[PDB]
């Protein structure tokens, strides 16, 4: 060997590139200097590679790694081949089991700080200082797929959080909807059968779009305010860095002086809200499965980093039955309208893994890993998620000692008198193994809760009634919650909302149970009902159009802050435009594009019919990075087609369904000199349409137009043009 | 809150001390300043207790550690308790699988070291410079019972070596006698199935007086050698410091030349040889099932470290064929008469764990881990041993990353391509996964074998034959070792494995088996036989009676290096004596007593009635270490009874009878001044007798007397005594 | 070959003999005609051996079960030998964790009738007529040591019962003496690590007597009760046999009206109540280990099958 | 082992043989076969050595190896052949 080329292309730069520049890398390879406390401490396991000889896992140095032992070199292979055996044996036991639910995730090391001191309302320390920095490792995944299934399928997605404090690891685990399901955690496994492939032959996988699913959910109309956001784009984002994060339950902050306030989790990306539109996520599950771990990872390299507010809605204890709803009921969000959200701080993920299975499939977050100063509600579904993760972990990770695996280890101190278990990494030296003793002087002992580095004390809250397994009245009410989501979204949002229940439906083989959902749907709102039964070739009856529509929220008739779009909040830092080629560019109107795009930090993939490369009309050699079947216009934001020799794609079949894709997809086009030809693929009109940027050239305000619709993300008055495209 | 008392008493002090004198204690806080490199790099793992607050597995304070969180005071238990939870998890999964055999075994940290070059035989670099230091963690055990078995059961014992050497483990796995039972390692579930408990019941523990066993040994006569030394006082060690070691099987070295030599390795005690009486044994697996295990840990508090001699028996490759057996059948010993041990180097264990689960339990020791410069051979029993213990290790330890368990961790570099698995601690930052690859320039790479830090390569050996599962017809011969082994034995020694197989076979219940055990004696000697039968009412027949001998092992009739006690090896440091008290001790015995002991490394133990102290003549407070049931005869080597107010213990029941059990087993016995009223109870003639020191006072010749009995170990001349005694 | 003598006398006749009369033998074997419920259901999953032939797990039948398959007689063994890889990989993987405590124990099948329906106190099936008859498997342990530890320590006993009733499966998990050392579940890991063998060194076994576990029941006194027990004759009974069990705790009996009625559970043996003394015992660890477990399996081969009421 | 969690995976009901299966084998985790053998090793007397080893034969016949020709070095080398 000397496998590497001569010129050192093989190896990526260590310096901040984007997407599709250079071969992605390992973190502490890609970015060496970006730390943290955490990231420091993981230094003790990591191992390099360079320069090293290759050994057993005993240090012994191999001679030859492309044979076994054989007598003769046509002969049977030998028992004694210890060499062979332990890189066998080592394979064959390289996988452990994926996680019951949200096996399917992408994570990033980071850290997080808080705006200001929140001592007034909690003790916990992570949060009593602005200067004090909290290392984090972040995990974001879909709920229903394996490990193996694909990203942009529609499904909740997970959002957690695990904050290395100095007193203790605190785990945010929560999800993109601020709602759940389900109320108690006891039909827990009953839901997530029922949006799980079904038993018998295995199938479907990432999609509720099955009978079992929406049988389940035809008969506890509980679930149907999280399947609105599920059916809504929420459900469907463009990235994890343009999605909202909700921890759902109410937990409690206390402070110094024993005082409780409820509190409501918020994660608000910085980068904004955004989601793709339906045919073009499920085809994105084909032609790329891994897109957004892909542009989650490439964010990062690309210096893109993902950044979230970190919000509180506080409210005191003795308004905890002020709310036409039950605070304590997942399946009911708390509006902002009524209570608004306190920014509190924000997090920065800066930096991937290096071993993807070592640092994110090992990876446990608990709900139930709290620290003083936050402290648990009754919420029936929060108090069964206590029990289950920890009880997981045992089986996924091997033993009671996960908290040893590099990732998972605290990086402030840990003593008591837990021993042994499966894989005990640590040494205990403590002559006790119990408390109280005398032998190491009651070493180490506990410490009563206080003001700060005090033991962990719950808070005393009143417990009165009988032991009984019921659920309490005040959950009771369905359709309130769903009925103000869907008013508060934009009119398109309704469409999408009313085309993902009918598109599910139609793929629920049973017809009663899709005439059950549609009865549900008429309890919330009539013309989400009849648009969704009117796409299912169903009739409502008499009584289904005189069901009385659910009361409003305390009064709220609609909250903007539910609804993806309503309010702009737009960002094209880390976009991504497709620019297409043609043998004879004008070299131009590429400048112009390129400079423009980078002052706003839009990246930019040059596609062509071929590999390799092509010759601008000034002698610039162009290298190509995808073709156009290899990058389709779904991996990206935005179409633009410079001028040059376009007779060279004009006919190209590939070029002209990338504008055709696009289009249906609502994404902004832009169209340079005689790229103005392909105006007759997407039947625009010759005066021009809002959505289509088009000019002599790709001069000053051509460029403008092109950012302008991008940070609107979508062309939502194109929707009745799509519907005639055959694409 | 206050445990330890005021004066430091709970400490034990950091500095060598007599056994019993402190409590023992964790090695690093016994012997901090005792290292070596594996001991210093497990520091990054060990863990600290004094001043640090009690805390969760997540670094969470604990304020209250005696309470679950309950609904009132006297309320039910909250499924939110956290800290309950993790506690009890961790509990509940502290057990894992015992090692199949070997189960019940007691280890040490120390240090080899070799006494000149062997560059000439082998290119192993642990033994290529006599000032290269190498690490070693010893495990020494028993075959059959349990890990919680009693430790002086009549078994073979394991005594295995890991030496962590600059160019990987070599794990050096062996027994205290020099065959094993069987030939081939496809019989080895067989083998143990038949020794251990039996399926329906689980019965017997630590034991092979039972019916499997013996039918087992009666079909095959390839056991016979090994049974043999397993029935003589080789099976019932004084220590695991006063045993011998040996590989069993002959391996290769190999040189820089490539030059092969058959070697089979030895460990010599420089504590000498030296076992228990059957009685002595039995019983004190009641008194103290932990007597080994306690020995081994407080001879190394004491700084008798134990210390052995690495030893070679070297055969070249020509001299293969030139044995009456075949070198490569493990039932065979190589005669010293024949092939002398050559000495190679010296190991000293001089430090105890910190954790015995952490270090002692998931120890992981292969006889496949070996090093550039050593090599297998055919032996069909190694053969298959290579398969087996990585096997083991996987459901044992939990996934294949056992080498990442502290303990087990090579000191040297390790690096290769494989990744995840169970529990992985590595976090691997090589981009390849795979070699050959060019995107890392193929690290790790491969390296050529050489004469030093080269690729592990096989010794070409010849094989030529056919796929055959046939027994090779040379290792058809069961009876001329077995009769080697006998007639190398002293008289004494005879009569205690004429003992061991007739209350053995007493315990078989089937009388058939006892038979055909006593027919395959008769094969083997017929002194042997006839004196095993008779014990059994069994009566030869008249074809027993003609059977004829075995031949002699290539004209050897003996071979005095088989028998524990025909070569005089006796060293009495670290050995231990009983004093027992009386009311009124004459001072002036005692200190010449005690300073006599001490001069020569021998501990002691004062015992009395009671605890607490009793006032010498002179008003010296002499502490008591333990009542005369509590630290019976069977712990101790020699009795010593100085002069003082004998009629105080002269009719306590167990004071007499301390002295005969210790004088119905052998042990040396003194008695000073009115202390000679005890002869009578050991029915000892008025003019003295050959074993027990008596006279005026402990004075001059007195304990030269007693300590030259102690030399000698036992007072095999009092056996024909003994019989007459009701103990 | 081989054979078993001539004569038969290497198995054990099929009807009750006094210890040490026969060899010992599976319960199926030695009395076939005893029969319960569950003993029945058993049957689906029970192997015989005689006239079968011997086989791989797949069941290849095996031609050569004395060697390894080799390159010629005296080479190297083979990778191919699947049969060798087979049997060697199940010996490999034998053993399983024993029980984080009681993990020293001897069973035994039997069955549980009720002299009188108790329909008024609970509505319990399984005591609510006294014909109707409830299979039970029962575990008798010492708490401290491992698997392979010694039956006459001086310990608490553990005496499990498992009730295969119409209604479920009820486990009534008790010991020898009536109360516990502790009081509060979280204190379990503390008090279990005390009497344990000590981290350091893992000794001693089968033994409280030894410094944490004094340490700890010098430091809280709760535990008194239950030590003076332990250090009575309870703690060192003549069989599982002769000693008393009990579940502890305080549970509840609902009948079919609805009434709890609070309920404390015994078993008294019907062999009387006996124990050893402690030089006895601790001779007894040594000269025979395994001297409960034997006693109870040859009681019950004997025809004294242990009653408790 | 480490996939269905132990060496008795051949009694999982989709795995099992639906011929005879005898054997000395015992224990492991899961464990649903209950062995009624008062052996578990051969050579045995005590159950007069059943399961029994059968020779190898036209039909119902034990299991042996083809005896092929063995000959060569102890080699970790490709063969020439196959380059
Ligand atoms: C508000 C409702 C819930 C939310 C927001 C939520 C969120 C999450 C997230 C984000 C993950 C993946 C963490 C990772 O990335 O490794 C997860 C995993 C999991 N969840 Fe929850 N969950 C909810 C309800 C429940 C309930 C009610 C249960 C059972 C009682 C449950 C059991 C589990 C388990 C067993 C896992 C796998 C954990 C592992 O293997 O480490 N979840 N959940
Ligand atoms: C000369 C013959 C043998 C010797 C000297 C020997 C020695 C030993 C020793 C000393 C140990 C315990 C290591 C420790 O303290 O952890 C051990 C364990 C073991 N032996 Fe061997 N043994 C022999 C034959 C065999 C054979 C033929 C097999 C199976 C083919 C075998 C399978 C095992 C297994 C499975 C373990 C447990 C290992 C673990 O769990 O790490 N042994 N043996
Ligand atoms: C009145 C108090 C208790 C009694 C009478 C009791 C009794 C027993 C008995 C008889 C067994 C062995 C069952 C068998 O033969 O398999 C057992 C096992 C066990 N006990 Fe308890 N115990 C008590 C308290 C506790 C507590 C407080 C805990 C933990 C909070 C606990 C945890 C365990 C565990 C983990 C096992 C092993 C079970 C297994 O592996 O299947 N015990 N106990």
């Amino acid at each position: 060997d000397s496998l590497a080329p001569e010129d050192g292309s093989h190896r990526p730069a260590a310096e901040p590139t984007p997407p599709g520049a250079q071969p992605t890398a390992p973190g502490s390879l890609k970015a060496p200097d970006t730390r943290n406390e955490k990231l420091n401490s993981l230094e003790d396991v990591r191992k390099g590679s360079e320069n090293y000889a290759l050994t057993t896992n005993q240090g012994v140095r191999i001679a030859d790694d492309q044979n076994s032992l054989r007598a003769g070199s046509r002969g049977p292979t030998l028992l004694e081949d210890f060499i062979l055996r332990e890189k066998i044996t080592h394979f064959d036991h390289e996988r452990i089991p994926e996680r019951i639910v949200h096996a399917r995730g992408s994570a990033a090391h980071g850290y997080f700080q808080p705006y200001k001191s929140l001592s007034d309302i909690t003790k916990a320390d992570f949060l009593s200082d602005p200067n004090k920095i909290t290392p984090v490792f972040v995990r974001f995944s879909t709920v229903q797929g394996g490990a193996g299934s694909a990203d942009t399928v529609r499904d909740i997605r997970g959002f957690a959080t695990k904050f290395y404090t100095e007193e203790g690891i605190f785990d945010l685990v929560g999800n993109n909807t601020p709602i759940f399901f389900i109320q108690d955690a006891h039909k827990f496994p009953d839901f997530v059968h029922a949006v799980k492939p079904e038993p018998h032959w295995a199938i479907p996988q990432g999609q509720s779009a099955h009978d079992t699913f929406w049988d389940y959910v035809s008969l506890q109309p509980e679930t149907l305010h999280n399947v609105m956001w599920a059916m809504s784009d929420r459900g469907i984002p463009r990235s994890y860095r343009t999605m909202e994060g909700f921890g759902i339950h109410t937990f409690r902050l206390i402070n110094a002086e024993g005082k409780a306030t409820f509190v409501r989790f918020h994660w608000k990306p910085l980068a904004g809200k955004a989601s793709l539109v339906w045919d073009e996520a499920q085809k994105l599950t084909g032609r790329d499965p891994d897109f957004h771990r892909r542009e989650l990872w490439e964010a990062i390299e690309a210096g893109d980093f993902p950044e979230y507010e970190l919000g509180f809605q506080l409210i005191p204890e003795e308004d905890e039955f002020k709310f036409d709803f039950d605070l304590l009921d997942p399946t009911k969000l708390i509006p902002e309208e009524l209570v608004p959200v306190q920014r509190v701080g924000k997090m920065v993920l800066n930096r991937n893994p290096d071993n993807f299975f070592a640092e994110n499939e090992q990876a446990a977050f608990q709900p139930g890993h709290i620290v003083p100063g936050l402290d648990f509600t009754n919420d029936p579904l929060l108090q069964g998620r206590l029990f289950s993760y920890t009880d997981t972990q045992i089986s996924r990770l091997g033993g009671p000692n996960f908290h040893e695996i590099p990732i998972n280890r605290p990086t402030c101190p840990y003593h008591n008198f837990q021993r042994d278990g499966m894989h005990r990494m640590g040494i205990d030296t403590n002559p006790a193994n119990y408390e109280p003793n005398s032998i190491n002087d009651n070493w180490p002992r506990e410490t009563p809760p206080g003001p700060k580095r005090g033991g962990f004390e719950s808070y005393q809250e009143r417990v009165e009634g009988n032991k009984v397994r019921e659920r309490s009245p005040s959950f009771g009410e369905y359709y309130s919650h769903p009925r103000l989501f869907w008013l508060s979204q934009t009119p398109f949002e309704q469409r999408h909302i009313v085309d993902g229940f009918s598109f599910e439906l139609s793929k629920v083989v049973r017809p009663y149970i899709r005439e059950r959902v549609v009865d549900q749907l008429a309890h919330i709102d009539l013309t989400l009902a009849q648009a969704v039964a009117k796409n299912l070739g169903i009739e409502l009856t008499d009584d289904q159009l005189n069901i009385t529509p659910p009361p409003d929220v305390n009064g709220l008739k609609k909250d903007p802050s539910l609804s993806l779009y309503a309010i702009p909040d737009g960002d094209v830092k880390g976009r991504v435009v497709a620019i297409l080629l043609n043998d004879e560019v004008r070299s131009a109107d590429l400048l112009a594009i390129l400079k423009a795009l980078k002052a706003k930090g839009v990246h930019a993939k040059l596609l062509y019919s071929r590999m390799g490369e092509v010759t601008a009309d000034d002698g610039t050699v162009l290298p190509i990075a995808a073709t156009f079947a290899g990058a389709p216009s779904l991996t990206v934001d935005a179409v633009i087609v410079p001028c040059g020799n376009i007779a060279d794609i004009a006919d190209n079949g590939d070029a002209n369904y990338y504008l055709m894709e696009a289009y249906k997809h609502l994404k902004p086009i832009a169209l340079a000199g005689d790229a103005r030809k392909f105006k007759a693929t997407i039947k625009i009109a010759d005066q021009g349409e809002e959505g289509i940027v088009e000019a002599d050239s790709a001069d000053g305000s051509f460029m403008d137009e092109l950012l302008t619709l991008m940070a609107a993300h979508r062309v939502w008055s194109r929707i009745p043009k799509i519907d005639k495209i055959p694409a």
